[PDB]
């Protein structure tokens, strides 16, 4: 069944693992470096005049593919509001993802602003607040501050009948071998996405499938609703 | 070396492949100039700065829609976003808003480019389009709509040349019909030629890949001479 909250306020929850680290950054790519055992990836979205979503993510390898598993809780929406309305365009903005390390914790920690057109013309911002912790113990690289910029587009599947999103991604990072982690990516890589998901009481799942090459930063997925 | 960033040549290097949904087939005047195709003309402002006249064939040879450009540009400062080669290698998504032109046949297009400059300004690139058809088969003259694009500039790590990966999406939106549209219902292979002068700096380029209007997507490459 169709999502009870657009897609576009999705697309951060639903694998910076994949984001293209320049040969001179290498050096601050924790994603890569807590690979494959992973991390857990945990924000609190807020959306500007409504609700918010809480997600913690399990981002791992499972044989040759990366996963990353989700629970989303979204609380305090507007029933006319721009999310539980449908009031979102179908794209998505350009963004800077601004990383620190945190190093208390062996990890990492992003501040950033999220920008969703409105169907008026005007925008609906979502502020992000991310925190990363490796899930194993092996070491991994904590980084100097630099940021990741991304573009995004979304499309559709013209013979598909159920609710999804088609996914193109670039991520670079900006701002500014490493890991034995970092080697698992020189090649193109299948992805899997699982989300269990919770806004104002109405549960819905989605899973995606497609493949990212961290050499260029590029991911493709299909996202489709599970629910 | 190109002589202009390769932003400010995406709007020129084939909004045939459009997507337009089902209910504004009526509206769809590039498709319905094909094959015999259409004659798009720019004027681009740089704001501060010098402006881009361009004018390009869009037509089929054969199975492949071709897009033929000649570009003069005119007018930029040596040391301005443009000829300084200030500009960000992105693009950013916009509204290309389509009105008829009855008494030329064809439609006009307005719309303002953002360039995004390497320290945090903006150039703006306002665009005057019109777009005449080449045949004398009928046309579809629209209402008033827009042209939604989305596109990801790239980079091939295989090629040596200086060159621009492009995928774009584009949606019609603001509100088969002809026979034209009939020859866009799969994937279409694309040629791009451009000559241009800037200032005096003379290239050329070429791009090849194609086009799937069912989904509004362009996939290409553009490499420079």
């Amino acid at each position: 069944g169709k999502l009870p909250v657009p897609w576009p306020t999705l697309v951060t929850t639903l694998v910076q693992c994949f984001s293209r680290y320049p040969d001179h950054m290498k050096r601050h790519d924790f994603f890569k470096s807590a690979m494959p055992e992973g991390y857990v990836q945990e924000r609190t979205i807020s959306f500007k005049d409504d609700g918010k979503y809480k997600t913690r993510a399990v981002v791992k390898f499972e044989g040759d593919t990366l996963v990353n598993r989700i629970e989303l809780k979204g609380t305090d929406f507007k029933e006319d509001g721009n999310i539980l309305g449908h009031k979102l365009e179908y794209n998505f903005n350009s963004h800077n993802v601004y990383i620190t390390a945190d190093k208390q914790k062996n990890g990492i920690k992003a501040n950033f602003t999220v920008r969703h057109n409105v169907e008026d013309g005007s925008v609906q911002l979502a502020d992000h607040y991310q925190q990363n912790t490796p899930i194993g113990d092996g070491p991994v690289l904590l980084p100097d501050n630099h940021y990741l910029s991304t573009q995004t587009v979304l499309s559709k599947d013209p013979n598909e009948k159920r609710d999804h999103m088609v996914l193109l991604e670039f991520v670079t990072a900006a701002g500014i071998s490493a890991s034995q982690g970092e080697e698992l990516f020189t090649g193109v890589v299948p992805i899997l996405v699982e989300l269990d998901g919770d806004v104002n009481g109405h549960k819905f799942s989605v899973r995606g499938e497609g493949e990212g090459d961290a050499t260029i930063g590029k991911l493709t997925l299909k996202f489709i609703s599970t629910t």
